[PDB]
């Protein structure tokens, strides 16, 4: 099958690519893959484990391999051995020039960039290129997935984002102030009939205009924002306090990392996107809302090794306060990368079983799962098993 | 309703009584009571939150209040005012001489004991004494619940544990060598047709002879070993790794604690009763069984304040190792006590609804749940609920 | 000896009074007291363990006992019995009205205050009101220690803070814009010719004009800012890395607390008095400044129980990164309170031995020790000992 | 200079050798070297950073590179490029074959082992062989350091370890029962007049006989048992409770690791060279002896990454109990390796200043420093600094 990756030269993206190839050349195991669980025996019928990649980028790198080496140099998140073995495959994967429209202050920090707006094109022209790019690539087994830098919170317009009609008038009128890259990509994907996933907190296909378009074309989509670490933990074990009828009075989650993302998610301008994101999460599991703090800080030396420190303060019998601490030490790309392959496969699966619009039941992969209040990891996993089983 | 507590001047038992009476006196909240959770609404008409207490002990104190105060002095795990407000009630609660039969070398650590065997009695007699004690206290709404100190591994005997007939020939013969307190209390409870629960890892009613007795007498029973702290975290958190097809290469649980259960369990004699519990435990959620060390150690100054340390080492995508740490800081009688009153009510409910034998569906409370492979905190919770909804 | 506490009704200050009295009455041990270490045997020659208290406050409560009861109610940081036994002496301690001048947006967070400038008074009357308050109380064995709420960064002025001439003019020409309470309190202790110590990040006697005052007056003074918890471990543990020629690539401190202080410092403009610190702390022990972050966050449920998480990333042989984690769990007032007395005893000694100006040698007590580069806790202790031995 | 290494194919040893060649090759920096700290400027007039390696082993590996690589495969503790860079240097390093006498059950773990007593040799000629291997290799500027696997407790012979005569009688008389490998190589070193150091808890040169010899021959020597991680933290952190007049009421150290030594110290009978050695550590810094458990468990997946969990429970003002937790995560070979070279450098310096016998002043490097009580890292460092200055 074919995967088109928005932000194709990033760590998550290339680790997923490196990984797809290593597994297919049979020199890496299938650990990490949700689609490779016993319960999903059968899915290779509808979406074999086989991947061809391309994607969009704004960064000035030569091909996927050069990108993967750069990330590997600073993180050694996998055996050098593995990288050298896929050097050739990844070298033949060259990204096409993207758009960074409305991507914020922090885009400097990617180093040297090249954009479609940088060539001085109209919105129509840019949309049109992105479309061309993917279509020349796309077959009937193609999915599009966004893994590009988190955008700020969009310049939200009722006119231009409230309806598909409105969104297209935005394109046609060349009204760039209203568009964000993620919208354009997602539009293009749904526009060409291609399943789309948003792995980021950027708006992507979340706006009503793109949900409308998704529904009308008959195209499945999912998101948003992959639940890969500390949040997976939170949503896996907050429910333990509800089951035991204990009152969580405070929850602290403090996470640190370096690399392109943490260095941008720093300034509380762009820091806003993951501070609402971890307590209304809690009320939807406990049915009340403890005092919750949620923070990410820059910490250069850690690079992609996002580390998180959680404290849970809770009352038990006779209201006695008690304490729970945990530390999460993982490489972000390693926990994310496989989910991109899982999502690609589940989405193709959904396409072929005729699913249209938002795939509620894929909540399991995300922190802002669209169209659902099912947040508790356990219920989510059951939901995904059961959605898979019923359609199979 | 009535609750006969085996080990009744224990900190769990006393905390239970203190909290039952405080809640009833309207002077403490109802946090921690699983039977108080919304899904369990209506349980009141079969098992109201109304409690009377008696029990067996081998410790020499005057009454439950002195026991309670003794633990409270060293522990201060509830407000002094609650202690005073419940004084006259627990002063009215007087345990009856029990049996230390085959309870391990470290029964020396409780210090001052008088026991039924200690009178030079026989099995036939001990048993009639234990029964008379209970029959004395019992109505149609009495449950017997074991929270006595953890017994060593019992001497094995298929003749005497294999079947009711064998056990009863054991009693008849006074073959004390193959008998243990937990068993005799269990036998007594079932021979009077009262529901029975085993909050401890002692064999209790779990031997085949006593399951048969329960079946034949038509009484519900449940256990074993209440799942209160760290093990709750383990059966809640381990499934996460399962859901993300991650391979745990190592699980470490080290816990320190003081108080009575500290010294005894740490040594050799009774430490062999919660080590074989946590890789077969893991095997039943991971589906495989990783290097798993499990250990408890004496640490005086901590008293009843069980502190556990856990390190989980797991591979994700591409074979890449990552680490997860947690620290559980709780007062053990606090997580334990409410579950005693929950086990009570739920047992009275089962009895009223015609349940007999093991109630598998009360696994949610136990570290070694009988007759179930369901160990996942979430699967056990759904199972508890469904059970309830299906008999309600 | 007499001790005059600015911020008299605060937890830190009330706990010191409770401890002072409790130790005098013979109902508490002498743990926590640097002045009570065997090196300082001899000290009671000049600074015995006896204490009379007085103080300024701005909150309306009857006496130091109500002040202490409030704090204990929320915190339960010592036995009910300790409180009860000192009820008498502490009811005999009534704080006199002070100034809340320029003390931040968080002065709103203290509930109901009444203040000297609240009577619409002038800098000159306010100062002499302060001095007359301390002057009745004060004898030839009286010290003044500041434990008031953290002020924001002072309004910068080199005309008014650079010289005592400029400071007295500020007072003469009533320029409240350049004056904060902590400076006014300090000016008064020192004009009245009394030892002064500042246990807070506020300027206090550290403005140049005030050091000038203390020198010209020949008065000893110590400060600033108690090093009671997290920062103690930092100044004790950092050296280890320097001793083994390892390179700290990064250090994080993340503290949470509630209670009055957590409230006040939760505002951004009152938080700033603890961000620009433990970078320049680190370079003063390591000789290079690693990437450091320090943060305090409001966390209501913890009350005065500060809990700090630190992470240190560091390079050793062949530049391999390694990791060190720590969690600090203490009641702030408990660790603060003893030093208050310790400082009082040490200041009164200093004075008696004719010491004048900044007592560099009390660096051991402080996060921002004045006039000194000795930050290393061990180096700091040794100085405190030799300074003392050299005067004994 | 020349360093002869006992256990030359170890991870500590081969990492030291890998590191030394990298630094000389100028392809890695000098992080981790105590001797490269400023206070020692000039140490190299007497002890340049210049190293030639030889040693004793029982494992069958071709040369020092095969060994380094084998460890590297499993640990990836330094860069694959460093290994290639130094391959040819390490390949010229062939270990000469030594003795495994009375190193107990934990020598079956190592693999294919060949020894001197394996040839059915007598103590006389095993020693002779050992001195012949070394003398051959050694010049006026050679050191012997022990980094071999930890022995079980030596067999007790007061006659044979009480005095030089005794010891050499043991040899002439072939009393194999009473010697072990540490003792033999140490004897062998001091006979040839080379300085000796013992990085292991093995007795080595610390028996009265062998220090008798060192004096007699005017040879300097140091040990025992490198202080590399957890214990370092402890000897650094415990004095903070002393300085602050607090009482430690319990200390827990729980360390897990895999690889050779983790295998070795798992079996209970070898775990006992670090059982008595950590309350007597605390005492020597604290004044009193608090409850203190120190434990090490096998954890295969960690390989050489010794992780440790510490919990200090402590009383402060008014007897209030507080908690401190830390987690050390390092690679034991990285923390150790530099100290091997440092130790060699200080030893040559010592030799060259006429120092003889136990050099107590090098305690800084050790867990059980010979002939000294100074345990506190801070004090040890100063002592190390001062000693060097006194002989500079
Ligand atoms: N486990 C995880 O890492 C995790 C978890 C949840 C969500 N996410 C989301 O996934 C994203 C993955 O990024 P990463 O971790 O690989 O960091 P990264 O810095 O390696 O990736 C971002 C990449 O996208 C490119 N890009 C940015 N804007 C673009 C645009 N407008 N058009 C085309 N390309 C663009 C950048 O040049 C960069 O190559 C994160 O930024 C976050 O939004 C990640
Ligand atoms: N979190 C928890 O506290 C928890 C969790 C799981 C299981 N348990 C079970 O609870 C038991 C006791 O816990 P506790 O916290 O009350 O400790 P505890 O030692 O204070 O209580 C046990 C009490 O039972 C008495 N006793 C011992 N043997 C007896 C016997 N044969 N007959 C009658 N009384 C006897 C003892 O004198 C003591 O007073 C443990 O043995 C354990 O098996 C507790
Ligand atoms: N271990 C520690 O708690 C520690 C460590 C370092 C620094 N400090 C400093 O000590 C201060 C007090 O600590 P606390 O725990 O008692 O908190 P707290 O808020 O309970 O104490 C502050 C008290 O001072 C009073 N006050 C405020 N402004 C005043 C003014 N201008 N004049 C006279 N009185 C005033 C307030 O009414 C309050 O009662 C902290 O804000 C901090 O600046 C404490
Ligand atoms: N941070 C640390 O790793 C550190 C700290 C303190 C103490 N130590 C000590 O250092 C030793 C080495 O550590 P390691 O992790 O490199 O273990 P390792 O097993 O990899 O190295 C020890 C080597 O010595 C060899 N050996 C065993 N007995 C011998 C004998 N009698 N003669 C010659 N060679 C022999 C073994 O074959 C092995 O290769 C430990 O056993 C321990 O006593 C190490
Ligand atoms: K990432
Ligand atoms: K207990
Ligand atoms: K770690």
């Amino acid at each position: 099958m074919k995967v088109w990756l928005v932000g194709a030269y990033g760590i998550v993206s290339t680790t997923a690519m490196v990984g797809a190839r290593a597994i297919e050349r049979g020199i890496a195991p299938k650990i990490g893959l949700v689609s490779e669980l016993p319960h999903f025996e059968g899915i290779e019928k509808y979406a074999p484990f086989s991947f061809e990649f391309g994607g969009h980028e704004i960064r000035l790198l030569s091909n996927a391999y050069e990108a993967a080496k750069e990330h590997w140099e600073l993180n050694r998140h996998f055996d050098r051995e593995i990288l050298e073995a896929v050097k050739s495959d990844l070298e033949g994967i060259v990204a096409r020039k993207g758009t960074a429209l409305n991507c914020g202050s922090g885009i400097k920090e990617l180093g040297d960039i090249k954009t479609l707006e940088g060539e001085g094109l109209s919105l129509a022209e840019m949309v049109s290129r992105i479309e061309e790019d993917i279509k020349s690539f796309a077959d009937d087994e193609t999915v599009v997935i966004n893994v590009a830098s988190t955008e700020p919170l969009p310049n939200y317009s009722e006119e231009y984002h409230g309806s598909l009609e409105g969104f297209e008038r935005m394109i046609d009128e060349d009204r760039k102030e209203y568009a964000s890259a993620s919208m354009l990509y997602a539009y293009a994907a749904l526009k060409l009939g291609l399943p789309y996933a948003n792995f980021t907190p950027s708006p992507g296909s979340a706006i009503p205009a793109l949900k409308e378009l998704a529904e009308k074309k008959g195209v499945p989509h999912a998101g948003n924002d992959g639940k890969t670490g500390e949040t997976l933990v939170k949503t896996t074990l907050a429910p333990m306090f509800a089951y035991r009828n204990m009152e969580v009075v405070g929850w602290m989650s403090y996470a640190i990392l370096g690399d392109y993302d943490g260095k941008v998610l720093s300034a509380r301008d762009n820091k806003e996107s993951k501070v609402l994101s971890k307590d209304k999460v809690l009320e939807k599991m406990l049915g009340y809302s403890p005092y919750s703090i949620t923070e990410i800080q820059y910490f250069p030396s850690l690079v992609d090794n996002k580390t998180a420190f959680d404290f849970v303060h809770f009352k038990g019998f006779l209201g006695k306060l008690m304490k729970f601490y945990f530390i999460w030490d993982a490489i972000d790309a390693i926990v994310a990368a496989p989910l991109i392959l899982d999502i690609a496969r589940f989405l193709l699966f959904a396409k072929k079983k005729g699913v249209k619009g938002v795939v509620k039941e894929m909540a399991f992969f995300f922190k802002s799962p669209m169209d659902t209040n099912v947040i508790n990891t356990h219920e989510q996993f059951v939901v995904l098993k059961e959605w898979y089983s019923n359609l199979k």
